DNA sequence: CACTTCCGGT
DNA sequence: ACCGGAAGTG
């Protein structure tokens, strides 16, 4: 469609050590936090043009990534995702 | 296409 | 919180 997509949000946002306070880099071998699920979920939103947006369809766009071999979840470690790097190149 | 909505199930 | 099927939006 053209617009901006979700995994290039979230590595803009995560190169970018101001945002630590809602999204930051975390863990370890791609793995990456949420701190702020409500937040980044709004800044989603809003640059999508999307003002109904919230973490509970956020996520959902996560996992329709795990497919894509994308991003992966941190099983049991709240609101914390694994972004696949190899995964992302192979999807271009 | 790449999500966004919705929502019942775990 | 997280999962994931199914139908809808720009």
């Amino acid at each position: 469609s053209g617009q901006i997509q979700l995994w290039q949000f979230l590595l803009e946002l995560l190169a970018d050590r101001a945002n630590a306070g809602c999204i930051a880099w975390e863990g370890g071998h791609g793995e990456f936090k949420l701190t702020d699920p409500d937040e980044v979920a709004r800044r989603w939103g809003e640059r999508k043009s999307k003002p109904n947006m919230n973490y509970d369809k956020l996520s959902r766009a996560l996992r329709y990534y795990y497919d894509k071999n994308i991003m992966s979840k941190v099983h049991g470690k709240r609101y914390a995702y694994r972004f696949d790097f190899q995964g992302l190149a192979q999807a271009c």
